[PDB]
């Protein structure tokens, strides 16, 4: 156990998070949308852990997304309540997800096909319980197109066919389309074609008849800089800017002031023949994202100088002309990982600190 | 708890080990080496299971190599002995390391920098235990080269300048180029070259007057097609051949048959407007390795028609001109991962099966 400890004191390799900036990255976004007049429903995969969902939500424990049925246990048997499974309501397990909606006040599901409709009603909930259900627009991966007639048919039909077991609580987006294109400019015109086809989904589902009293969008890109637009919506549901990371800092959505996130390393040893650094951190506690190269993966904190060159299970090759006087066995380097969410996926453990202190140890949930 | 169940029952995304080709493969690379005239010395890094050890190990619960001390505690808490550290000896955990040398008959580690002879050195061990040492020889990623000639004195200093705190069990290599080249002969020369370094240090070693009993090499690849001259050395140490994975079978070293791990998927929605069909396993559940694209992460078993063209943390998208019928959303596709021992990674338990039904679920150790 390690509350106490001086970071460079930790056995690494080692995940590593900032409360400071953990906190204050929680507590802008919250700003950001009082600003904007919307709920924040925080997504929780970035993290999976009750500290994490503690700060984002507010010190609440109301209103997250969770990525698997994993974490929505999870969350739940910490005292969490409104939690949406952002994720196609998974027909194979709807035992699971009924239990859920009967010990919880507000447990939600996505669906954006008719078939999964069709299995929710002949799993009714009972005790006065309704799938409470949001359809997911493709404004492109899941979901239903907004422009699609058959989109309409299934809000329609979510809303309305069956009002005692079913109810549709509003509509959902994820523009992850942000993850692919350079700089705020783009960011934002794809925050924008998704806020005006989800406001123009909203608007035909007014002059139809169908209530929808909710609208949900956002990624951390497009919510870390917010378009006016999106305060006609109801709620953002970013996550991963509680960390943020290399990518993030690539894409223009934080100044590396903000990324949290380290992975902490050891010069475990020098090879002049290679003008190399070896460091106990391979992909086992790194991940291979920011490859597709090994360069990509992670950047050294305070040291441009730097590289990674190899990547193996348990080891990392840095490069330079070098200098091994600068770096001594037994030194530590800070990684800044490339993509927060896959990088914390491999820890079984995150070193939380303050002022170079270990302050405490977040343990996430992980499987399905 | 899932015993008796049938695969096609299980929750998904889901590991599944057939222990039939489990076992065929650590029984086949056994008698390989009893064929040879040497001992096995299986690597568990790929599987990280007691029960995966049992079977590497045939039965004995000794003789294994390990890439992490969270590794060697596990294994050490499940009663396995003569357990090699393989990895630079790290030099920042010695506590923990002197710790384990002192529960287990036989603890070994590696080194390959003389300033970890040192640390070793002030470091003693106590109660007649002496540092069980290994020479990691780099024939190139860690160790030193059988050429250099320092490579020489440092072997002379671990066998004989402090025989009562430190001895020099053997030299150590690892094969892992084999790993960047393609077929039989090209992993059979990397397997030459490596032997024939060996051999000519070892005998180097004979003719200077240093002690050094045991000699070893291996890598799935290499000790799936063993080369005579493999005989003169004391022991292989493979460890991935138990599980194997679609690398191993694109390199050559096995046949689709010989390859125990999947990971089961769903087919949770069509998309006839892209062509795709949707499944409920993305990169949490499969890495993404194989992809420096996604479409090497994994093959689809029994369906050459289907490729993977996209990951997300907890989907994937599959292509062909499709054909949905084939597919109907629930049906389970088993798909062949490109790395086992980074699949297996993300699992934090593995379906064990006999004749399609669940027989054991095994749990791994992981961390650090
Ligand atoms: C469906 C869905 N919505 C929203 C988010 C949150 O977006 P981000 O990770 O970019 O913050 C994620 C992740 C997600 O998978
Ligand atoms: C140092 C070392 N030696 C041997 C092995 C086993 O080789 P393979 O995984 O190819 O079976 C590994 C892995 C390793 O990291």
């Amino acid at each position: 156990m390690w509350l106490g400890a001086l970071l460079d004191t930790l056995p690494t390799p080692a995940l590593t998070i900032d409360r400071t900036t953990a906190r204050r990255n929680a507590e802008r976004m919250r700003e950001r949308c009082r600003a904007l007049g919307v709920r924040l429903r925080p997504h929780v995969k970035t993290h999976k852990t009750l500290e994490g969902g503690l700060l984002a939500t507010g010190g609440t424990r109301r209103g997250i997304a969770v990525s698997t049925l994993a974490e929505a246990r999870f969350f739940a048997d910490g005292g969490f309540d409104d939690i949406l499974l952002a994720y196609p309501v998974p027909t194979a397990r709807l035992e699971e997800c009924a239990g859920l909606a009967r010990r919880l006040d507000a447990f939600h599901v996505l669906l954006d096909r008719p078939e999964a409709l069709a299995s929710l009603r002949q799993r009714p909930l009972g005790h006065g319980k309704r799938w409470l259900v949001w359809l997911k627009l493709d404004c492109g991966r899941a979901g239903v197109r907004p422009t699609d007639p058959a989109a309409l048919e299934l809000a329609q039909a979510i809303a309305n066919d069956a009002p005692e077991e079913v109810t549709l609580v509003g509509v959902y987006a994820h523009c992850g389309n942000t993850y692919g294109c350079s700089g705020a400019d783009t960011i934002q015109a794809i925050a924008r074609t998704t806020t005006n086809a989800v406001l123009s989904f909203v608007a035909a589902l007014r002059q139809a008849g169908v209530p929808c009293p909710q609208a949900s969008i956002g990624s951390t890109p497009s919510c870390s800089h917010p378009i006016p637009e999106m305060s006609q919506l109801t709620e953002l549901h970013p996550g991963n800017y509680i960390f943020y990371d290399l990518q993030q800092t690539q894409l223009g959505s934080c100044q590396p002031q903000d990324v949290a996130i380290r992975v902490l390393t050891r010069v475990i040893g020098h090879y002049a023949h290679r003008g190399q650094l070896l460091v106990d951190c391979g992909w086992a506690a790194l991940s291979l994202h920011g490859a597709g190269g090994p360069q990509g993966c992670a950047a050294i904190d305070g040291h441009p100088e730097l590289r990674l060159v190899g990547l193996t299970q348990e080891h990392g090759l840095l490069e330079h002309q070098m200098d091994f006087g600068r770096f001594p066995v037994g030194s530590v380097l800070a990684l800044i990982p490339y993509h927060a969410c896959a990088t914390a996926a491999m820890h079984p453990v995150y070193y939380v600190h303050e002022e170079g202190k270990v302050v405490a140890l977040w343990h996430p949930v992980r499987g399905w």
